[PDB]
């Protein structure tokens, strides 16, 4: 409901910690240096909540990171900002909570926003390098919830570290990045990515965790293949269908038996090319009369490298398999330090439909209202 705004400004934000002290980052004036990995959830009140890594010192994945949250009640025009989740502060160089996935859901009648992030403290290498232990002792996956429309967040005591430990073949697990979903039966579903222990031949796999209450979670028995593992899931006739990052063409599989076996989903499989290395992308459904349409954002990556230019919106005809570029909403070369991620959010509140996007823009997170494209996306079925 603004057409375009900056949510978090690289070298332009100041945050305080739990005691009220400023967090002196490496940006000019001690600001947070860089923002990455935006996740957006919109509530039934019309409130927009945006999470992102506040990477205080560098754009690097292995650095000092807190999860920042921004809340807008005026359609994305102004943003109220704070830290939603603080890292443990064991190591000032490496302690981090990162890569948010959010869900807005009604759980037993209460509208709740959930945010899940991975947490590390002493690991100095990329998470894919730690495959000895089940799970890695430095890792954890933490879940916070808000029941007051995004204003306060508190930690949820979960059985997630236990189901991973009981599985015995997973070194670490992370959300798929962006947003999860609530199924038509009420269950919460987080798409997940997992690094398997060193003896499993596949390093990475994709799957999901599910819960009825947000507290006790379960893993299905099967695994989808991994590719670039960041992924989202959509519900389509109670198949669950994911859409996975891959170097080159994105992949899409379907489960008809709730996570026991996955087979390629032709309407979305290999339809968008993100070229070299791959990028995270956001995929959601939009109802169109009694049919569904899948809306998707990811980078065109015209330079075929880490600059991941041209973050675009696509519509996927779930019936015919046709794909159409609806809008290249950020038609710029990104910063190779960390670029190209995005998150879509669609909501219809009473009779008002909104389609919003948040994305990485040279270290900052930008917001755009894309609702003007809904007629065109809704026609693709
Ligand atoms: C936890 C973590 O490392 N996440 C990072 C992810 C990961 O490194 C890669 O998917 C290999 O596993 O890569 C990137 C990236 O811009 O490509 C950003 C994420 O923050």
């Amino acid at each position: 409901t603004v057409e375009k705004s900056v949510v978090f400004k690289a070298e332009g934000e100041h945050f305080t910690d739990q005691k009220g002290n400023t967090i002196v980052g490496s940006g000019s004036g001690g600001t947070t240096k860089y923002f990455r990995i935006p996740a957006m959830c919109t509530t039934s009140k019309g409130t927009i909540v945006v999470f992102a890594d506040a990477r205080h010192n560098t754009a690097s994945d292995q650095s000092f990171i807190d999860t920042a949250a921004a809340r807008s009640t005026d359609g994305g025009k102004t943003w109220n900002k704070k830290i939603a989740i603080y890292n443990d502060r064991v190591n000032s160089k490496l302690s981090r909570v990162m890569d948010p996935t959010c869900i807005v859901a009604n759980i037993q009648g209460r509208e709740t926003i959930l945010v899940m992030v991975g947490k590390w403290n002493n690991n100095d290498k990329t998470w894919g390098a730690y495959r000895d232990k089940a799970p890695d002792t430095d890792w954890d996956l933490v879940l916070y919830k808000s029941t007051d429309d995004g204003v306060t967040f508190s930690k949820v005591e979960t059985n997630i570290h236990d189901i991973v430990t009981k599985n015995g073949t997973i070194s670490a697990m992370l959300g798929g990045v962006g947003s999860g979903l609530q199924l038509n039966d009420g269950k919460l579903v987080f798409p997940v990515q997992m690094v398997r222990t060193k003896n499993i031949t596949t390093v990475l796999n994709t799957s999901f965790i599910y819960s009825t209450d947000g507290i006790t979670w379960s893993l299905p028995s099967g695994y989808c293949e991994g590719f670039g593992s960041e992924n989202n899931i959509i519900e389509f006739n109670a198949s669950l269908v994911n859409n996975i990052r891959n170097s080159g063409l994105r992949r899409s599989f379907e489960t008809k038996d709730f996570g026991k076996t996955w087979t390629e989903f032709p309407p979305m499989d290999k339809k968008v090319d993100n070229r070299n290395h791959g990028v995270q992308g956001s995929t959601i459904t939009i109802p169109s009369g009694n049919k569904l349409v899948a809306a998707h954002s990811s980078a065109q990556n015209k330079n075929n490298d880490y600059t991941r230019s041209d973050i675009s919106l696509y519509a996927h005809n779930l019936y015919s398999g046709e794909v159409k570029l609806i809008d290249d909403f950020y038609p710029k070369v990104g910063n190779a330090s960390g670029a190209g991620y995005s998150c879509l959010s669609y909501r219809k509140n009473v009779d008002k439909e909104t389609l919003y996007v948040v994305y990485e823009a040279n270290g900052s997170i930008e917001f755009q209202d894309l609702s003007r494209h809904l007629p065109v996306i809704k026609s693709y079925n």
